[PDB]
């Protein structure tokens, strides 16, 4: 060019938006952090309840009874807790709709492919809530069995069974989430 002049090409340009987009996505992954406190919280109650695990057959009726309870009150403190997981994926997605421009149409596919894989994201999360919350739902209603009169051997396996399965399917569907979280990565090594 005349005098040597550079002004920026499609490809810089198309750089420069690529970096806003990335930008846009990893603020709203910084903003998740609570998501993080969240599961040490509910990680201390699951450990808190496992130390109900010799109260719950107390020969003591008090000492039962209190734990049964407590138990209650403990799958409620769980749930109450992950609403606030829930609330941030919701906040999450919110900022997400709002975050081409990219000329290079080879460049402008990787990115609406990062776009569906974050979509992704947000559908499984939602399986996964569902998954969470029927799971320690299911727990309680055990628990409440227990804080009535005449409990008996045969209504506790009942209800165990009941824990198991919805437990399994929390694996499942739990395995599928993690597996969407690596899945945003590598779209992102794509794009950038």
């Amino acid at each position: 060019a005349h005098m040597g002049i550079q002004r920026p090409t499609s490809t810089t340009t198309d750089k420069k938006e690529i970096k806003a987009y990335l930008k846009q996505v990893d603020k709203i992954k910084d903003d998740e952090e609570p998501i993080k406190t969240v599961g040490k919280k509910i990680a201390e109650l699951d450990e808190k309840k496992k130390k109900l695990t010799e109260d719950v057959n107390s020969k003591d009726t008090a000492v039962r009874g209190k734990a049964v309870k407590d138990l209650i009150k403990n799958a409620d403190d769980r749930l109450k807790e992950f609403e606030k997981e829930e609330d941030a994926i919701k906040k999450s997605e919110q900022d997400f709709k709002k975050a081409d421009n990219i000329d290079n149409d080879v460049k402008r596919k990787e990115v609406k492919q990062l776009d569906d894989v974050l979509k992704e994201k947000y559908k499984l999360h939602s399986d996964y809530a569902k998954a969470y919350k029927k799971a320690v739902n299911s727990e309680k209603t055990l628990f409440k069995y227990l804080n009535q009169n005449d409990a008996t051997q045969q209504g506790v396996n009942e209800k165990s069974k009941a824990i198991e399965q919805n437990y399994k399917k929390l694996k499942e569907v739990s395995d599928k989430y993690t597996k969407v979280l690596n899945k945003v990565q590598k779209e992102k090594q794509d794009v950038d």
